[PDB]
């Protein structure tokens, strides 16, 4: 069953995948105890969970859990290089889950998975079809397709025909639309010739999505706050035992690994600009420095500009380090940060790569495009591009994709553990709170965040890992610094 | 009518001034855009915040945006006794402050700080507006309303005010009991004189941790008696105050306390806040190993991604050589601890109360010897087992006791905070409504504000700032101007 | 070149090629020597055998000796760290006869460092002119053959140390002895003058690393140095560079490969604080980890406490600590029995030049062991009494060349710029060696001079701006304008 | 008394301070227990020219438990601590010449009384010993020796030692005009007072970097009058004093000195060498931005490995916030650069000498103008641009002048050398024949000895050493008990 709708490379690499998945799991505590607390009650069962998150062996472990929680669950990667195909199919050998992902998908593939995994068949038998009760959700994909979905039928009953915007190429401006927007389109359009009743029938049955990233929070709020978000939220990405450490302490570790991979060179005494302080670009900064490069950051908030100059690194517009700096990282979050005339001033063999979840931050369309540009592979996921009139060279790092995912690993299971333990509770949340979810009377959504005692939980549930010893307070103590012995410790504002 | 050590050391204080007005842009740039319009033209301003050089600047900057200004220190070892000088020198403000105060003079100085006079007939008004830091402000004023209505209640000086315990049986602290014989003493001269300065108070506003929890408390009891501002959570203030400040701070109170080298030594930091952040970083920076203790797990694994070992006291007690404070708690270090301490431990603490470290209890201990190393710094030798531990002054705060506190380039970000503050507060006092409300809540500055502190003060380092075209700003959804982050944002 | 090497595939040149050139951007000491002497030849019909890890790196090496005139032969001295796209870019341009791919076994191992030392003039065999050698074996090798010889004509038979599993005193022979023993059988079979006859043209060897100038030491020390030797190991831009800031990059690199789980947190204890050790460390805190140190030298625990690293002994900590790497050079430094004492999962890596330093074949022969593969060259130990296991990256093989690529090139081109740099002095004074008097062989090092010569040619890599002394100051400190600036025993 | 110093009542306070400094002073507290018994310099007189801290009164009280007879002087006019000065009086240890803030001339009068020895009945002799940092004491002997060879010759006082200028016609520095004044006085008094002296002198065992760099020009111009060890180059003084030692008493010095925060500041250390390494990391630590210059290539590629930009001094001197000289060179700050700096820039020299700075020109630059901003710190300003520089120092060693130094436990370390100096020299006496042969040389203590100063401090810091298998020994081919290294090795 499972092995036959499921699409993914090689059901041969599973044993190496349930190895490492076990392996991970001597760190991965809070996923382990959830389980071992849980997979016997099953707060989930009934549950359909729709997941679009990078397939690692990290998050073959989070499937694992939803799956001994009670969920039906499928699941697609939301990039095109981050699925470790052994990982896959650990999960399909299982049983745990129907996947449809693969490393090094296409463009085009990438859609039609999230579609297929969107997808589920009634339960109520025959050719009727449903849509998940929960998403969990990596940089708003599973969402996107969701609410533009809606759209699409809406537009299309009102004129009663295919939408034009989802049958041109071109962007309202004039320019060219992205593969990304060109392939969604494309899925839409099929979707509203087999059933133009698919996705707002699916509003039925949906109960809330958990955000994991900082861009798809982002995409989360601005629907928010235009009045049209169709599902309850919640923000993963804003606990603290998120953020502060996924973000920063897994980037310092998996930044190193996918430099490592990509780029040949010494990181030791090169001018590397990592563009952008926030919690991803701390984090960069530290890992680089700890290997002997001489950090340069860039930066549009005069707050985190400050902070990089209080860790001792030089603080400038890309315009002045562009000719001389040796490697290059966005970890902005934004678009446009690199254009193709920065990277016509850059040096001989220059290095590019980007940690931010979206390719838009480097002009990679523009660079491939560029009239008489020679491209060739060094490696798997890493292209030299040749200027015509310069005859100089830059190096790119899997076509602007995610570094640490597309020419690495990612993040190492502890930090992950620590993202996922709030992914399930956020999850967990959701369905108890599904009857509260009224369309018809209650039509407003909003985005709310995990409480700081569940975030302290997650704290607690990782600490034996590295054999750190709490000290407990004493009632005088405890009610000295008005706090409960239990906690609470901190105030809601609080930012660690 | 001001009471220093010593007028003659002016001139090193105002030389002192300019020098770190070099790095202080933010103050340099609000008494420029301000001297003028004088946005506090008139407001009565009383301190009690570390008489320093960088307190002089701020002193100076609410002086040119024209208030008049009456100053106490907050602790009596912070004092730097040159900036109290060039203060009174150049008139800007009234001043009762000095470096080694007893505790018994620190009440009586902070008392003075909140009285002004002048025919006014001739008697007796309170500040319109409080700059504190710690809450002995606050709370002088808080417990003399509270003393003055059990006066009235029983028409007798109110017996919490005249005993040496508590509300249990211990010893009441120094600190408490000299507080209690001031407002006693005021009891007798004007029973109606905390009350009376209620119709006048626009706000205080709070530039510690320790003094924000204290306004908390009272706001959620529902007796908080007057607008507040709470400084300290700034991002600008305690994401780099707290944070960097201590680390370079507490190494110059441990370099000028400690004799011994801190490289490879077990130094334990308590608590791993945004102090104890700064500490551990100063620490490792170099050589030292530190060791971490946390009731707070999120902090604690925050401590171990650095590389620290974090455990319990009790399990390190008797094999590290120094252990630093930094908890805004209570009995962190206690007598019995400090008799499991190898021999020459030393102890200091950082955080804003002495409380943090049983300094009464090792003083009082039976038989015990003390020796002055030097100033402020003392050798304590138990009878039993002949052990020494060193004390670096008396348990208050180190960088300020021992050395000369934070250096100017944070102290602009957070006075610059609580200029803006002050100004917030005197803008709004035609908003106080006395007769009708009595609700009183503590707020933050906005972003926009915390933003423009650290533009102001980017230029200090040479620091360029990008420029988000139109598009960018629509993309991440934000302002070209900012404020370029939400509310929860926590850097 | 392609009629006789034996590498993998030949089709991965082209990536080898690419390769090579963006690692010229950053090893300018090896262009520059390229640039200077690819017209005069220093080394012009020089054979040159080298045993050296053949990484894209070591391809720019090989590169520089045959552009400067050098015929050349190849291996690598790890099983594991070829990189066989830089063996393919090497055979594909006819640059060099290459006997090396990455995973050979043993057996495989010795017979490649042999075809490497053999040379033929078409007929008969000789050897090479010079050697380069990484860790001694080709050296090694050399000494053995001609031991052999000379056992095998006093007694007129194949010597019984040869044809046996088994040691003096009844142990186990390890696996690379029983194949260099069978390989030295061969030869004595093929030819018993071969060693011998190959003395008469060697000038000399210049070795790389700290094991193999041990074992050149202990030859000159006991008078059986058979040829001069250069130690290229303590260049002051080798041993403080390479050492130190190649593995501060490359033991990560090793680890993050190998190793799933999170260095930040984690008790890492690095077996000797050493060159190696202390660059490891480095790497190591930089990633958020907890370094935790052993050592035998009172000097170098004390460093390491400087650092703020916990110096303690392996049997205080083995039961708590997550990951072991030893950089000593020693062996038997992680023993079977402190492995059994590790808790569940933990992680085992060795960065020192051999094997030696755990007992790999202990874990390996354990009665009722149970072994799974976790990835290419990492696998998991499960002990049957306590069902507990421990993971060992690649069979205890330097974990950073590997489960790695080895150091980057720019600190290559400073240790490669060095092994330039001996093998034209060993060519140059080749007429100086005299086998019938002087049998008494030594090693040097190169002067100081040529030291900071190394360091100038990779200063516009990093955009660094070096000051001149004015007269007046180079008399006050007592040195010339051009250098050296440094007293011979400076410790930099 | 003979002795001269500043505050004879200050001793208790020294003698608190020695006793707090011996528990990390392993090295010196083993030796005075294992050999105050057996005394093994008993007899000899022992010179020294070496700062007078606190530390060095420790390694003074280890040489009298040895039975040496001591007297003693600083090698600067600044890093004397009266408190240990008077510490050593008290006691009787030995007889100083020494005080905080000597003029230049009483700084030779007190090295040429420290060298005086009475004859036991009314003539002099000189010492058997010298224990020297920096090489005056080695200075003025040689220079002494000189000058009466010369004055024989010519039956008349040397002009060179009344010209006021140099050979070139420079002006002399006042050091060195100091130095002949004392020269030529005692050739007035007693011209065969330094040859006199050659007879009894059986070594010299030097402390730094620049004393040795003097002792080697003088080896191998075959003018060397003594033998001499080398200190500085021992493992466990110049990898662990040098580096370790600055990163710390660098920064104690500037935090005194300079009010300003480091972090985010571009700091340029000029000279990357044992001292400069220590500093760059220390100023790393606390935040600093630093920018590294260098003369030799590979200490230049080290610094940029350690992710240090690395430039000549003339591309940043304008945008440069703080100078900090570690060369041991000179002129590497010339009036020319201060002229260039930005408003309130801050210089400091760690280097032995003050020469790295120009402080003559500065300070005789034409209108300047000067103000003492605190003790030892003054501002410079120029009449021409009106921008001021602000020198700590006046360019003496930062550490020393504007603070305590480096701190007991790596002092002990290299006094720990200093006492095995002392004691081979003094056993090796006999081998000193003035009449048989004339040239001397410079040596360094052994490896095994190098070793054991390392053990002696490991407890300390409660470092565990592992132990040798005797396969393992044999397999790297060392002995159990070392030495572990072959001489070459660099750690
Ligand atoms: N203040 C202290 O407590 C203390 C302690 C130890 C040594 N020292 C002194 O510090 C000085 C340096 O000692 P060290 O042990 O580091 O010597 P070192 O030889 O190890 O380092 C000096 C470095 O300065 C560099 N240099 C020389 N001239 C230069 C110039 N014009 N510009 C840039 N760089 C230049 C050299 O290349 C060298 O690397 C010496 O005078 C020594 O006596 C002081
Ligand atoms: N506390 C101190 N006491 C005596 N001397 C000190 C001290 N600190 C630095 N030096 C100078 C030493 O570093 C010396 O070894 C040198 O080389 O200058
Ligand atoms: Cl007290
Ligand atoms: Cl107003
Ligand atoms: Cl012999
Ligand atoms: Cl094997």
């Amino acid at each position: 069953a499972y092995k036959m709708e499921s699409r993914i490379k090689d059901i041969s690499l599973a044993e190496f995948g349930l190895q490492d998945m076990e392996i991970a799991k001597t760190d991965m505590m809070g996923l382990v105890e959830l389980q071992r607390k849980y997979r016997d009650s099953k707060p989930l069962k009934g549950a359909r969970i729709t997941g679009s998150l990078h397939l690692t062996i990290e998050t073959s472990v989070l499937v694992e859990t939803l799956y001994e929680l009670g969920a039906e669950i499928r699941w697609c990667s939301c990039n095109i290089y981050s699925t470790q195909d052994h990982a896959a199919a650990a999960l399909v050998k299982k049983n745990i889950a129907t996947v449809f992902a693969w490393k090094n998908e296409t463009i085009e593939d990438y859609w039609v998975c999230l579609n297929d995994a969107m997808t589920w068949r009634n339960p109520n038998d025959k050719d009727k079809i449903c849509g998940p009760n929960l998403i969990v959700d990596d940089g708003g994909d599973a969402t996107l397709i969701l609410h533009e979905g809606v759209k699409a039928e809406i537009e299309y009953e009102k004129y009663n025909k295919i939408p034009e915007y989802l049958e041109t190429e071109l962007d309202e401006n004039g320019k060219q639309l992205s593969m990304d927007l060109k392939c969604m389109y494309k899925v839409l359009k099929m979707e509203l010739l087999k059933n133009p009743f698919r996705w707002r029938g699916m509003l039925k049955d949906l109960y809330g999505v958990s955000e994991e990233t900082t861009t798809g929070v982002l995409r989360l709020k601005i629907m928010e706050s235009e009045g049209k978000l169709l599902l309850p939220a919640i923000n993963v990405n804003d606990s603290v035992t998120k953020s502060k450490f996924d973000n920063t302490y897994g980037c310092r570790q998996s930044l190193l690994h996918g430099l490592f991979n990509g780029c040949i060179q010494m990181l030791a005494g090169k001018k590397i600009v990592v563009l952008g302080y926030g919690e991803v670009g701390k984090g960069c900064a530290q890992g680089l420095s700890g290997v002997g490069a001489r950090v340069i950051v860039t930066e549009i908030d005069p707050i985190c500009a400050l902070q990089a100059s209080m860790e001792g690194y030089q603080v400038s517009v890309l315009e002045d380090v562009v000719s001389e700096a040796d490697i290059f990282i966005t970890a902005t979050g934004n678009k446009d940060v690199i254009t193709v005339e920065h990277m016509r001033k850059m040096k001989e063999n220059a290095y590019i790569a980007n940690i931010g979840h979206f390719d838009d931050e480097i002009d990679v369309y523009g660079l491939e495009n560029y009239p008489g540009i020679k491209v060739i592979e060094v490696k798997q996921n890493v292209h030299k591009f040749t200027f015509p009139d310069t005859q100089k060279s830059v190096i790119l790092l899997c076509k602007g994709r995610l570094v640490n995912l597309g020419c690495a690993t990612g993040h190492p299971p502890l930090v992950m553990s620590m993202s996922f333990t709030n992914q399930v509770l956020a999850q967990m949340d959701l369905w108890k709170s599904r009857e509260l979810v009224d369309r018809s009377k209650n039509t407003r959504f909003f985005v709310k965040k995990l409480s700081k005692e569940l975030d302290e939980y997650v704290a607690r549930l990782h600490l034996d890992v590295l054999g750190i010893k709490l000290t407990k307070l004493t009632e005088t103590q405890a009610k000295y610094i008005n706090v409960s012995i239990n906690g609470p410790y901190k105030s809601e504002d609080y930012r660690y």
